[PDB]
């Protein structure tokens, strides 16, 4: 795949140009980030997703258009009553997704694939408060340059990473970044966790820009809540 | 576009080898019709779909892959708060949505369009019991050859080929023809209406050969119900 | 408490009056049966209600009131995470609940208490159609006299007297007969099972008037679906 | 009726024995108020209740176990399709209604009645924050003795002592004061508004004691949320 970031002749509204595999950005009609409009989401009978992490968290990598935490692939999460494991974990800031057309400051990613290959995300908001001790076990040896791999000897628990209510909204969408493949199941928690000002603001110095794909039109689409 | 067809070398298959136009056939991820698994349903809090239509058919036509009542576009549903107005009615036999992996003998299709061109399809299954005696006032004058059409020598009600049961299964889905577009919101009501055996063989042999689409999986989406 | 029945001055109207014992038939905000109007019904994430049945029908009896088949009282169903004990099962004629203001002609209630003596009733719809192959057990050896009681010999199978589809009704209410104690909790399958003319008829003949109560009102109270 | 208080051998353990008008305390099935369990709690597709108060407050009276506003009786809400009149709105301390287990330090009831009578409670929590502006019209005017009415120098608007998210629960039960009758609708809203800790002393201070009846059991019922 051809050279994308957030910003110039290759930011967002672009990327459908950018290469013929990148198509979808362009012609998908169910693509993510949302606005999640509360009013608007069918309240719906949905399933608890339960979640079974392990600490198999190996190492932490900056590749320049975020910082990702890498896992054995061992944990997993139930969806439609199949195992999806927990492949990685990465943020962005300002958050992808919006709740009645407000951002959150902070949103985490926790990417898993089942056995055939199928994407479920599971989204966290952030807001400012108190310092997340199980973030900061990470963001201590955050790599500050793209390129740059940081090995964890620190346990990470990325269940800790969750906020304590499991309600969720849920939607099928696409990956946020390139090449915005679609069938993704889509699983954003309604309460956002707490992160402190000095963590977010390490984040936004390391990174150097804004990390958000804009909300896609909802379309044929309901979310339920 | 492309010549297609239900078999062969132009059947569905094949769809989406046969232009570039017709793309998603290929690598749609939200593609329609679907199996309709009950269970697997979300029991969901669904808005009534109100029905405001009126009696302004203007033709029926066989256009080579179906029968079609061509409407004058002033009769409407409430979709989402919005007025998706009836274009036309048509017809596939074999069903081409299931439920719990079960066809029905024959399926019926109105096609809404929203004042910015948003599709939304009505679906209404038919089994075999007693003579449908809406739809026999468009079989009096079926025409027998692809690209003829006929004067509808009846008025036409198309809200009396509706179940009296208004509850539906919602999907998002796309077009069962090619190119197969995606963004079509899917309304499916849950009762069967009845036709006679002999209003169906009339239909069978009319067109000479089953014009289904075969289901596509789910991938991402849920149905609520 | 007093002698009571199904007509004269002893029949439903009067039974607050028989008894001090009787006050709730009078009193009561919270009575059973009632008409289940669908469209009045919310909509609602009931739980499965799990069947854990055994065969231990132990005799029939005819008390005068119904025919009732009593249990040991080893077989539960799962409500509200509890089990609630099968005690007996015993049928009336025309139904006592009513769905959208129509009566069936027969059902049956599975009578059913938890550890510390809470009741559960699951109500099942019976429809006149074919013969019912495990009712025939019954019936085959049905007491024909008030104060007679028959051995079973064969196995009867509660679980195979209830519908194939287990959606159902639920709300709060009382029992149908003196006392008419409330803090009864009312699962009503909205599937009916069928039985013959013949079975109807036997069942009838033996009783020799209707054994139903009334519908009551619903008062404060929703039913769920 | 017998004279009850909130404490001692006239206290609520007591009020059943204290006159057979008060037979609903002691034998009653569906008794408010009750610990609403939110994960027991049935998500259910419930109606907004629509709210057309108008400003027609006749009094405030201290009447010896809470303070109440007395209504014109003009203003409605609606439930179940049918209008239920603001008749008067009062106060406990701690809250009646406990969520997950645990007490609010303030709860306001609105009491309505429909044209037969019917009762409809609605319910609001608060929590201690900032003065509540519409809450301090009262308070100015606070009658400090029993059997005192106070005339209202400011105009009383008493929908803006509702929360501004109007999500509720819902469930049936019964008056929380002597004869503790039966058949009343409870509609508690999920989200506190705020009181300050002031205000909340001035209640504490001229009641001289808590006015909150103990939580009763939920037996066959269920909270929809
Ligand atoms: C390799 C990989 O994981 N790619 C992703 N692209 N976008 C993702 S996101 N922001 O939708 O979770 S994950
Ligand atoms: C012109 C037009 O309406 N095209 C359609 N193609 N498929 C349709 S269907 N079977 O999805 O309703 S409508
Ligand atoms: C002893 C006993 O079971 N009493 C009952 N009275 N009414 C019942 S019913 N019709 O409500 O199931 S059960
Ligand atoms: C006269 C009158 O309204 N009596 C009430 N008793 N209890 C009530 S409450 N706390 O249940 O709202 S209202
Ligand atoms: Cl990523
Ligand atoms: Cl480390
Ligand atoms: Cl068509
Ligand atoms: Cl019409
Ligand atoms: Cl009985
Ligand atoms: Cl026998
Ligand atoms: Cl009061
Ligand atoms: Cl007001
Ligand atoms: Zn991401
Ligand atoms: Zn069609
Ligand atoms: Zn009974
Ligand atoms: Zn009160």
């Amino acid at each position: 795949g051809a050279h994308w970031g957030y910003s110039g002749s290759i930011g967002p509204e672009h990327w459908g140009d950018l290469s013929p595999e990148y198509l979808m950005c362009k012609i998908g009609k169910n693509q993510s980030p949302i606005d999640i409009n509360s009013a608007d989401a069918v309240k719906a009978c949905l399933a608890p997703v339960s979640v079974y992490y392990v600490s198999d968290a190996k190492y932490v990598v900056n590749n320049g258009h975020t910082i990702k935490v890498v896992m054995g692939g061992r944990g997993y999460v139930v969806v439609d009553g199949k195992r999806f494991y927990l492949k990685q974990f990465h943020f962005h800031a300002p958050s992808e997704h919006t709740v009645n057309g407000k951002h959150y400051p902070f949103e985490a990613h926790f990417v898993h694939l089942d056995k055939n290959g199928n994407i479920t995300v599971l989204g966290v908001f952030f807001k400012v408060g108190k310092e997340n001790p199980e973030l900061e076990k990470v963001w201590r040896v955050m790599p500050e340059e793209p390129g740059q791999k940081r090995h964890l000897t620190a346990r990470i628990d990325p269940e800790k990473l969750l906020p304590e209510n499991r309600d969720y909204y849920r939607y099928s969408g696409s990956l946020t970044t390139p090449p915005c493949s679609e069938g993704v199941r889509w699983i954003v928690f309604k309460e956002p966790v707490e992160m402190s000002r000095e963590q977010l603001e390490k984040f936004r110095k390391v990174m150097g820009f804004d990390n958000n794909r804009p909300v896609q039109p909802l379309n044929a689409r309901k979310v339920m809540k």
